[PDB]
């Protein structure tokens, strides 16, 4: 799809068998999901933002279906305001900025 | 351009005369840049991130070249740790999000 800036850029996605809202987030390294629980290993992490940092569980290998289209990657899941998928999934189903 | 998303989406931009740097960021409602010098009066606002919120001095109708663009718009000044350029200006330069 093309998706204009005029309003967020949400879209439908399903991780850990849960589908949730998120936001296509090209500023992101990294996707942040609220706090959830997810099969297999973590390690703590702290990653920073406008306001500071939160701490977070990385796991990793982690199949999310973001807008129908699968990608696999490391989710961080944490105390975020929101639920953001950053350019490592991103890239993963051929995302780009066009103007 | 079209701009893939492997690595940070980083652009040239020029305010006040001066050049830096910012990032493309779809998950930003607003464009927020760090402290520097504005013409004109500006207006409280507070905006939230991902560690919380900050202050920031609120400046409309600032003319601002992004990746050569331009763009006459709100701009956010305060202590962000990156200049990110957000919807309000993407939609001015005609930014979508494509896959
Ligand atoms: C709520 N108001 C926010 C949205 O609109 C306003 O505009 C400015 C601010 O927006 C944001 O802070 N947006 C967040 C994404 C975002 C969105 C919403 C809440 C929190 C965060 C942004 O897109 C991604 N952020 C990084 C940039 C600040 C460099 S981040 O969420 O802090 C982030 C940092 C490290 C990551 O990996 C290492 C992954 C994500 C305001
Ligand atoms: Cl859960
Ligand atoms: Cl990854
Ligand atoms: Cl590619
Ligand atoms: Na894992
Ligand atoms: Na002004």
């Amino acid at each position: 799809p093309q998706i204009t800036l005029w309003k967020r850029p949400l879209v439908t996605i399903k991780i850990g068998g849960q589908l949730k809202e998120a936001l296509l987030d090209t500023g992101a390294d990294d996707t942040v999901i609220e706090e959830m629980s997810l099969p297999g290993r973590w390690k703590p992490k702290m990653i920073g933002g406008i306001g500071g940092f939160i701490k977070v569980r990385q796991y990793d290998q982690i199949i999310i279906e973001i807008a129908g289209h699968k990608a696999i990657g490391t989710v961080l899941v944490g105390p975020t305001p929101v639920n953001i998928i950053g350019r490592n999934l991103l890239t993963q189903i051929g995302a780009t900025l066009n103007f």
